[PDB]
Protein backbone atom coordinates (compact mmCIF):
# COMPACT_ATOMS: atom_id res chain seq x y z
CA UNK A 1 0.00 0.00 0.00
CA UNK A 2 1.52 3.33 -1.09
CA UNK A 3 2.53 5.11 2.13
CA UNK A 4 0.14 8.04 1.67
CA UNK A 5 -2.76 5.54 1.55
CA UNK A 6 -1.56 3.15 4.27
CA UNK A 7 -3.63 2.99 7.46
CA UNK A 8 -1.75 0.96 10.10
CA UNK A 9 -4.74 0.75 12.43
CA UNK A 10 -6.84 -0.96 9.73
CA UNK A 11 -4.01 -3.37 8.92
CA UNK A 12 -3.41 -4.14 12.60
CA UNK A 13 -6.89 -4.11 14.17
CA UNK A 14 -9.46 -4.68 11.39
CA UNK A 15 -8.75 -8.21 10.11
CA UNK A 16 -10.49 -8.98 6.82
CA UNK A 17 -13.59 -11.18 6.76
CA UNK A 18 -15.01 -13.07 3.78
CA UNK A 19 -18.52 -14.51 3.40
CA UNK A 20 -18.36 -18.22 2.35
CA UNK A 21 -20.78 -17.57 -0.56
CA UNK A 22 -18.22 -15.30 -2.28
CA UNK A 23 -17.26 -17.70 -5.15
CA UNK A 24 -20.82 -18.11 -6.42
CA UNK A 25 -21.68 -14.45 -5.72
CA UNK A 26 -19.38 -13.07 -8.42
CA UNK A 27 -20.48 -15.37 -11.17
CA UNK A 28 -24.15 -15.16 -10.29
CA UNK A 29 -23.96 -11.36 -10.39
CA UNK A 30 -22.27 -11.64 -13.78
CA UNK A 31 -25.10 -13.81 -15.06
CA UNK A 32 -27.64 -11.29 -13.76
CA UNK A 33 -25.86 -8.38 -15.45
CA UNK A 34 -25.88 -10.41 -18.66
CA UNK A 35 -29.52 -11.44 -18.34
CA UNK A 36 -30.51 -7.79 -17.76
CA UNK A 37 -28.32 -6.58 -20.65
CA UNK A 38 -26.62 -4.22 -18.23
CA UNK A 39 -23.05 -4.80 -19.46
CA UNK A 40 -16.73 -5.72 -7.05
CA UNK A 41 -19.00 -8.33 -5.44
CA UNK A 42 -15.99 -9.03 -3.22
CA UNK A 43 -16.61 -5.60 -1.71
CA UNK A 44 -20.03 -6.84 -0.56
CA UNK A 45 -18.71 -10.30 0.42
CA UNK A 46 -16.27 -8.70 2.91
CA UNK A 47 -19.00 -6.45 4.34
CA UNK A 48 -22.40 -8.16 4.97
CA UNK A 49 -21.03 -11.10 6.93
CA UNK A 50 -23.67 -13.60 8.07
CA UNK A 51 -26.17 -12.55 5.39
CA UNK A 52 -28.30 -15.39 3.97
CA UNK A 53 -26.97 -16.32 0.53
CA UNK A 54 -30.13 -14.96 -1.14
CA UNK A 55 -29.79 -11.63 0.67
CA UNK A 56 -26.10 -11.29 -0.20
CA UNK A 57 -26.95 -12.06 -3.83
CA UNK A 58 -29.67 -9.40 -3.95
CA UNK A 59 -27.28 -6.89 -2.37
CA UNK A 60 -24.43 -7.70 -4.80
CA UNK A 61 -26.75 -7.43 -7.79
CA UNK A 62 -27.95 -4.02 -6.46
CA UNK A 63 -24.28 -2.86 -6.00
CA UNK A 64 -23.46 -3.91 -9.58
CA UNK A 65 -26.54 -2.08 -10.82
CA UNK A 66 -25.43 0.93 -8.74
CA UNK A 67 -22.05 0.84 -10.51
CA UNK A 68 -23.74 0.69 -13.94
CA UNK A 69 -25.99 3.62 -12.93
CA UNK A 70 -22.96 5.61 -11.84
CA UNK A 71 -21.40 4.99 -15.25
CA UNK A 72 -24.58 6.12 -17.08
CA UNK A 73 -24.66 9.20 -14.81
CA UNK A 74 -21.04 10.04 -15.66
CA UNK A 75 -21.79 9.62 -19.38
CA UNK A 76 -24.90 11.83 -19.31
CA UNK A 77 -22.82 14.43 -17.44
CA UNK A 78 -19.88 14.57 -19.85
CA UNK A 79 -22.22 14.55 -22.88
CA UNK A 80 -24.51 17.21 -21.34
CA UNK A 81 -27.55 14.95 -21.84
CA UNK A 82 -29.79 16.87 -19.47
CA UNK A 83 -33.00 15.44 -20.94
CA UNK A 84 -31.92 11.80 -20.84
CA UNK A 85 -30.72 12.25 -17.26
CA UNK A 86 -33.94 14.01 -16.21
CA UNK A 87 -36.02 11.22 -17.73
CA UNK A 88 -33.92 8.49 -16.08
CA UNK A 89 -34.15 10.30 -12.74
CA UNK A 90 -37.94 10.40 -13.04
CA UNK A 91 -38.12 6.73 -14.00
CA UNK A 92 -35.96 5.64 -11.06
CA UNK A 93 -38.16 7.53 -8.61
CA UNK A 94 -41.23 5.84 -10.09
CA UNK A 95 -39.70 2.34 -10.27
CA UNK A 96 -38.44 2.64 -6.69
CA UNK A 97 -42.03 2.94 -5.43
CA UNK A 98 -43.58 0.53 -8.01
CA UNK A 99 -40.81 -1.82 -9.15
CA UNK A 100 -43.15 -4.51 -10.50
CA UNK A 101 -44.51 -2.09 -13.09
CA UNK A 102 -40.95 -1.48 -14.40
CA UNK A 103 -39.52 -5.03 -14.58
CA UNK A 104 -39.62 -4.98 -18.38
CA UNK A 105 -39.04 -1.31 -19.09
CA UNK A 106 -37.44 -0.57 -22.45
CA UNK A 107 -34.52 1.13 -20.65
CA UNK A 108 -32.53 -1.84 -19.40
CA UNK A 109 -31.03 0.30 -16.62
CA UNK A 110 -34.55 0.97 -15.29
CA UNK A 111 -35.62 -2.68 -15.67
CA UNK A 112 -32.50 -3.92 -13.89
CA UNK A 113 -33.03 -1.40 -11.08
CA UNK A 114 -36.66 -2.51 -10.71
CA UNK A 115 -35.70 -6.19 -10.47
CA UNK A 116 -32.97 -5.59 -7.88
CA UNK A 117 -35.27 -3.37 -5.80
CA UNK A 118 -38.16 -5.88 -6.08
CA UNK A 119 -35.85 -8.57 -4.73
CA UNK A 120 -34.58 -6.44 -1.83
CA UNK A 121 -38.22 -5.71 -0.94
CA UNK A 122 -38.92 -9.43 -0.42
CA UNK A 123 -36.95 -9.92 2.84
CA UNK A 124 -38.42 -7.59 5.52
CA UNK A 125 -41.78 -5.92 6.30
CA UNK A 126 -43.20 -3.04 4.28
CA UNK A 127 -41.98 -0.50 6.85
CA UNK A 128 -38.37 -1.39 6.04
CA UNK A 129 -39.19 -1.24 2.30
CA UNK A 130 -40.69 2.24 2.79
CA UNK A 131 -37.57 3.41 4.66
CA UNK A 132 -35.26 2.01 1.96
CA UNK A 133 -37.34 3.86 -0.65
CA UNK A 134 -37.34 7.17 1.30
CA UNK A 135 -33.55 6.94 1.51
CA UNK A 136 -33.03 6.08 -2.11
CA UNK A 137 -35.32 8.88 -3.38
CA UNK A 138 -32.89 11.12 -1.51
CA UNK A 139 -29.91 9.40 -3.19
CA UNK A 140 -31.42 10.00 -6.67
CA UNK A 141 -31.90 13.69 -5.92
CA UNK A 142 -28.33 13.94 -4.64
CA UNK A 143 -27.19 12.42 -7.94
CA UNK A 144 -29.23 15.16 -9.65
CA UNK A 145 -27.40 17.79 -7.58
CA UNK A 146 -24.09 16.25 -8.60
CA UNK A 147 -25.26 16.42 -12.25
CA UNK A 148 -25.94 20.14 -11.81
CA UNK A 149 -22.57 20.73 -10.14
CA UNK A 150 -20.41 18.76 -12.58
CA UNK A 151 -22.12 20.03 -15.75
CA UNK A 152 -21.61 23.60 -14.50
CA UNK A 153 -18.12 22.99 -13.13
CA UNK A 154 -19.14 24.02 -9.61
CA UNK A 155 -16.94 22.73 -6.76
CA UNK A 156 -19.12 22.51 -3.62
CA UNK A 157 -17.86 23.99 -0.38
CA UNK A 158 -16.29 21.64 2.12
CA UNK A 159 -19.30 21.25 4.44
CA UNK A 160 -21.62 21.33 1.42
CA UNK A 161 -19.71 18.41 -0.10
CA UNK A 162 -19.64 16.47 3.18
CA UNK A 163 -23.44 16.68 3.46
CA UNK A 164 -24.01 15.88 -0.25
CA UNK A 165 -21.61 12.93 -0.10
CA UNK A 166 -23.56 11.25 2.68
CA UNK A 167 -26.28 11.02 0.02
CA UNK A 168 -24.43 10.31 -3.23
CA UNK A 169 -22.43 7.60 -1.48
CA UNK A 170 -25.82 6.12 -0.25
CA UNK A 171 -24.65 5.97 3.42
CA UNK A 172 -28.17 5.21 4.69
CA UNK A 173 -28.84 2.58 2.02
CA UNK A 174 -25.84 0.44 3.06
CA UNK A 175 -26.89 1.03 6.66
CA UNK A 176 -30.49 -0.09 5.89
CA UNK A 177 -29.13 -3.23 4.21
CA UNK A 178 -27.41 -4.24 7.44
CA UNK A 179 -30.89 -5.33 8.60
CA UNK A 180 -31.94 -7.93 5.96
CA UNK A 181 -28.37 -9.26 6.29
CA UNK A 182 -28.97 -10.09 9.98
CA UNK A 183 -32.62 -11.07 9.42
CA UNK A 184 -34.28 -8.36 11.50
CA UNK A 185 -35.91 -4.98 10.92
CA UNK A 186 -34.73 -2.94 13.86
CA UNK A 187 -37.16 -0.72 15.79
CA UNK A 188 -36.57 3.01 15.50
CA UNK A 189 -35.67 3.13 19.20
CA UNK A 190 -32.84 0.66 18.59
CA UNK A 191 -31.40 1.84 15.29
CA UNK A 192 -31.68 5.53 16.26
CA UNK A 193 -29.82 4.93 19.52
CA UNK A 194 -26.99 7.49 19.35
CA UNK A 195 -24.25 4.81 19.54
CA UNK A 196 -25.78 2.78 16.68
CA UNK A 197 -26.40 5.93 14.61
CA UNK A 198 -22.89 7.29 15.14
CA UNK A 199 -21.15 3.95 14.48
CA UNK A 200 -23.16 3.59 11.25
CA UNK A 201 -22.25 7.13 10.19
CA UNK A 202 -18.51 6.79 10.86
CA UNK A 203 -18.34 3.49 8.96
CA UNK A 204 -19.76 5.21 5.87
CA UNK A 205 -17.73 8.43 6.25
CA UNK A 206 -14.59 6.30 6.31
CA UNK A 207 -15.57 4.43 3.13
CA UNK A 208 -16.48 7.64 1.27
CA UNK A 209 -13.52 9.77 2.36
CA UNK A 210 -11.03 6.96 1.79
CA UNK A 211 -12.39 6.65 -1.76
CA UNK A 212 -11.83 10.40 -2.20
CA UNK A 213 -8.29 10.09 -0.79
CA UNK A 214 -7.38 7.25 -3.22
CA UNK A 215 -8.97 9.07 -6.23
CA UNK A 216 -7.82 12.70 -5.51
CA UNK A 217 -4.69 12.80 -7.76
CA UNK A 218 -6.55 11.22 -10.68
CA UNK A 219 -9.57 13.47 -10.19
CA UNK A 220 -7.67 16.76 -9.79
CA UNK A 221 -5.78 15.99 -13.02
CA UNK A 222 -9.08 15.23 -14.77
CA UNK A 223 -10.49 18.63 -13.69
CA UNK A 224 -13.33 17.00 -11.72
CA UNK A 225 -15.32 18.87 -9.04
CA UNK A 226 -16.74 16.30 -6.58
CA UNK A 227 -14.09 15.15 -4.07
CA UNK A 228 -13.37 16.22 -0.47
CA UNK A 229 -9.76 17.04 -1.38
CA UNK A 230 -10.94 19.11 -4.35
CA UNK A 231 -13.26 21.14 -2.12
CA UNK A 232 -10.32 21.66 0.25
CA UNK A 233 -7.98 22.73 -2.58
CA UNK A 234 -10.53 25.06 -4.17
CA UNK A 235 -12.07 26.72 -1.11
CA UNK A 236 -9.30 26.46 1.53
CA UNK A 237 -6.34 27.19 -0.80
CA UNK A 238 -4.62 23.90 0.07
CA UNK A 239 -1.92 22.40 -2.10
CA UNK A 240 -2.46 18.83 -3.27
CA UNK A 241 -0.05 17.56 -0.60
CA UNK A 242 -1.80 19.55 2.16
CA UNK A 243 -5.18 18.28 0.93
CA UNK A 244 -3.94 14.67 0.93
CA UNK A 245 -2.74 15.22 4.50
CA UNK A 246 -6.04 16.72 5.67
CA UNK A 247 -8.22 14.02 4.06
CA UNK A 248 -5.93 11.35 5.50
CA UNK A 249 -6.27 12.84 8.98
CA UNK A 250 -10.07 12.92 8.68
CA UNK A 251 -10.05 9.23 7.64
CA UNK A 252 -7.77 8.20 10.55
CA UNK A 253 -10.06 10.06 12.96
CA UNK A 254 -13.06 8.15 11.61
CA UNK A 255 -11.31 4.96 12.63
CA UNK A 256 -10.51 5.88 16.22
CA UNK A 257 -13.88 7.62 16.75
CA UNK A 258 -15.48 4.40 15.49
CA UNK A 259 -13.55 2.32 18.01
CA UNK A 260 -14.94 4.41 20.89
CA UNK A 261 -18.53 4.40 19.72
CA UNK A 262 -18.40 0.71 18.72
CA UNK A 263 -17.64 -0.04 22.35
CA UNK A 264 -20.74 2.00 23.31
CA UNK A 265 -22.90 0.23 20.67
CA UNK A 266 -21.85 -3.21 21.90
CA UNK A 267 -22.62 -2.17 25.49
CA UNK A 268 -26.07 -1.20 24.19
CA UNK A 269 -26.39 -4.64 22.61
CA UNK A 270 -25.49 -6.14 25.99
CA UNK A 271 -28.27 -4.06 27.55
CA UNK A 272 -30.74 -5.30 24.92
CA UNK A 273 -30.01 -8.91 25.95
CA UNK A 274 -32.30 -8.55 28.98
CA UNK A 275 -33.06 -12.24 29.50
CA UNK A 276 -35.97 -12.33 27.02
CA UNK A 277 -36.01 -14.06 23.64
CA UNK A 278 -36.89 -10.85 21.80
CA UNK A 279 -34.12 -9.05 23.69
CA UNK A 280 -31.57 -11.71 22.80
CA UNK A 281 -32.64 -11.47 19.15
CA UNK A 282 -32.37 -7.66 19.08
CA UNK A 283 -29.00 -7.93 20.79
CA UNK A 284 -27.70 -10.42 18.26
CA UNK A 285 -28.95 -8.24 15.40
CA UNK A 286 -27.24 -5.13 16.78
CA UNK A 287 -24.00 -7.09 17.33
CA UNK A 288 -24.08 -8.48 13.79
CA UNK A 289 -24.84 -5.06 12.30
CA UNK A 290 -22.08 -3.29 14.25
CA UNK A 291 -19.62 -6.04 13.37
CA UNK A 292 -20.41 -5.47 9.70
CA UNK A 293 -20.00 -1.69 10.18
CA UNK A 294 -16.53 -2.70 11.35
CA UNK A 295 -16.08 -5.06 8.37
CA UNK A 296 -16.84 -2.19 5.95
CA UNK A 297 -13.55 -0.53 6.99
CA UNK A 298 -11.35 -3.47 6.03
CA UNK A 299 -13.41 -4.43 2.98
CA UNK A 300 -13.14 -0.95 1.45
CA UNK A 301 -9.48 -0.57 2.43
CA UNK A 302 -8.26 -3.78 0.82
CA UNK A 303 -10.66 -3.42 -2.13
CA UNK A 304 -8.79 -0.27 -3.10
CA UNK A 305 -5.43 -2.07 -3.11
CA UNK A 306 -6.68 -5.01 -5.17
Amino acid sequence: VPPSLRLPVIEAAFPRQLHPYWPKLQETTRTWLLEKRLMYTDLMAGYYLGAPDEVLQAIADYSAWFHVWDDRHDRDIVHGRAGAWRRLRGLLHTALDSPGDHLHHEDTLVAGFADSVRRLYAFLPATWNARFARHFHTVIEAYDREFHNRTRGIVPGVEEYLELRRLTFAHWIWTDLLEPSSGCELPDAVRKHPAYRRAALLSQEFAAWYNDLCSLPKEIAGDEVHNLGISLITHHSLTLEEAIGEVRRRVEECITEFLAVERDALRFADELADGTVRGKELSGAVRANVGNMRNWFSSVYWFHHE
